[PDB]
């Protein structure tokens, strides 16, 4: 054993597990400013109910905490809470759970009666329950509450100390980010214009992955628009099955993307470096399902992926997966095809190999490639450790057909062949339906996709927290030192557009997840103004 490899992992493992890894002076770094400092944000902030009272996590909790100071509003908060529970109760007990809400919030004499719904809607919703139990029964009811809360309660909240406190939180959110903000750990993988390594916010202790983009390498390969495009894409998409962007900042030599940390490792590692090649169909099915949902979300914005291979699918602490490395994705102009000779050897669709125009098709070619590789333990057109000059592997993708073995079930064999059709016109999922045609394939007969997208399905494989499911730090491919490049001011503009600092919603989740919001979000005794919110004197 090499000690660089042992030490690198034990350090990463220690951080991953007092103070939850926070800094000693974290209460000073995240000290609220006096409200008198937040007048600029008070003007800039758009006064939108959905954003300030729901979408933004810390805003959501502060509005709820404000409504809980009034019995006349605490009921509405309890209704929206109960509706959420009803929306995740089993179809078996839906009918029952639907009766408590009605008998507890929707009766003239109920203890927590909410009156702003409408005597017509309560009855309209009352008949719906005798018809059939449905998780979307109270959709109109909960909406009627949002129509009332966004009126007077919202404007009363904007006048209260809780919204002032929100501005204070927003003042910290705006603070600049630098290399100081994080502490870097071992490298987890080579990719793109730099390397991916684990990092940790010093103030909060939350673990992330830092995808480094070396400045000298972007200029030398003219990948500037490609790096920027990756950043925007990661920002626009908000899917449970795609790496989420939390920060994007600049350093003297590189641009950095702070992404969700996936301690479970990539599927390429779980396919080849953990026992026999591939794994059981059960695992492939679950993963194929989540990948489908992740592709479905990327396709809603009409954005192709083109980069689907096992090393770009990752595993989190619980066993779920996310798609990573969106650097090859582009948003499509509606009704047009793109020419791009991009992709990985043995993972490019027949359309891309002929330098031919294509659309959303190459993604479903990749989905089939992954299902096959997970089950068979090898690429559909390349051996496990077989040396082929690119020219032939390419040929095989176009000319030769894949071969299946006893490892494949009838349904697994069927979904693969239907996803691995050379003619993109008659390829599964590439029809006008989109991912709907794929969700119905017999392969997904016991997979309740609606229940998967919610998160009520337990992953089949749970990674052990005290294991690093990755190659050792000294076995990671490295780059060659870039030479002859000098960073000019012409690129200072691109660096500025990229480095936009922290992303609001993820940042707020960081403060909530690490309990920083819990410990710091306090007020005076008896619910009085604390000094940082008192306008008489600091
Ligand atoms: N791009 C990313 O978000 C990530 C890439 N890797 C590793 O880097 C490899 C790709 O170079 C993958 O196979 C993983 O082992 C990651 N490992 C952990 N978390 C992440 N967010 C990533
Ligand atoms: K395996």
């Amino acid at each position: 054993m090499e000690l660089e490899n042992i030490v690198a992992n034990t350090v990463l493992l220690k951080a991953r597990e007092k103070r939850k890894g926070k800094s000693k002076k974290w209460k000073e770094i995240l000290k609220f400013p006096h409200i008198s400092q937040c007048e600029d944000l008070r003007r800039t902030i758009d006064r939108d109910y959905c954003s300030l009272c729901d979408k933004q996590p810390i805003g959501r909790l502060l509005f709820r905490q404000f409504c809980e100071t009034r019995p006349g509003l605490e009921c509405y908060i309890q209704f929206l809470d109960s509706v959420a529970e009803y929306e995740v109760t089993p179809d078996e007990k839906l009918g029952e759970k639907g009766k408590e809400i009605m008998t507890k919030y929707l009766t003239p004499k109920s203890p927590v009666f909410i009156a702003q719904v409408g005597q017509d809607l309560v009855s309209q919703t009352e008949e719906k329950l005798l018809q059939k139990p449905c998780k979307e029964l109270f959709s109109a009811c909960a909406q009627s509450v949002h129509e009332y809360l966004r009126g007077e309660p919202f404007h009363e909240y904007l006048d209260s100390m809780f919204f002032d406190r929100f501005l204070q939180w927003k003042w910290l959110e705006r603070q600049p980010v630098t290399k100081n903000t994080f502490r870097q750990y071992r490298v987890l993988g080579k990719g793109g214009f730099g390397e991916v390594c684990a990092c940790q916010v010093r103030a909060t202790g939350k673990m992330y992955a830092c995808k480094r983009l070396e400045k000298k390498r972007i200029k030398k390969r003219k990948g500037e628009s490609m790096a920027l495009n990756e950043k925007q894409i990661l920002e626009k998409v908000n899917s449970q099955f795609v790496v989420n962007l939390a920060y994007a900042y600049e350093t003297k030599d590189a641009l950095c993307l702070v992404l969700t940390i996936m301690n479970g490792g990539d599927l390429k590692f779980h396919i080849y470096n953990m026992g026999n090649p591939g794994f059981e169909e059960e695992r492939a099915l679950f993963y194929a399902a989540e990948i489908l949902c992740g592709l479905e979300d990327l396709h809603r914005e009409n954005t192709v992926y083109r980069n689907l291979k096992p090393e770009n699918i990752l595993l989190d602490d619980y066993g779920h997966i996310r798609i990573s490395d969106l650097g090859l994705a582009v948003k499509i102009p509606e009704g047009d095809l793109i020419r791009g000779r991009v992709g990985t050897v043995g993972y490019m669709a027949p359309e891309v190999l002929n330098n031919q125009r294509y659309g959303l098709s190459p993604d479903y070619w990749g989905l089939g490639c992954l299902i096959y590789e997970m089950i068979e333990g090898q690429s559909p057109f390349r051996g496990r450790k077989e040396k082929v000059k690119r020219e032939e592997v390419d040929r095989r993708v176009l000319e030769t057909e894949e071969v299946y073995s006893h490892k494949f079930s009838e349904e697994a064999k069927s979904i693969c062949k239907m996803l691995l059709t050379k003619d993109a016109k008659q390829r599964l999922g590439c029809q006008e339906e989109g991912a709907a045609e794929v969700k119905r394939h017999p392969f997904f007969r016991n997979m309740n996709f609606k229940r998967l997208e919610a998160g009520m399905l337990d992953p089949p494989f749970v990674p052990d927290p005290r294991a690093v499911y990755c190659k050792d730090v000294l076995d990671i491919e490295q780059f060659s030192t870039v030479k002859g490049v000098n960073l000019d001011h012409t690129d200072d503009d691109f660096y500025s557009k990229f480095s936009t600092g922290s992303v609001s919603i993820p940042w707020q989740n960081e403060m909530i997840e690490t309990e920083c919001f819990k410990e710091l979000n306090v007020f005076g005794p008896n619910g009085t103004l604390p000094p940082d919110l008192n306008r008489n004197h600091p």
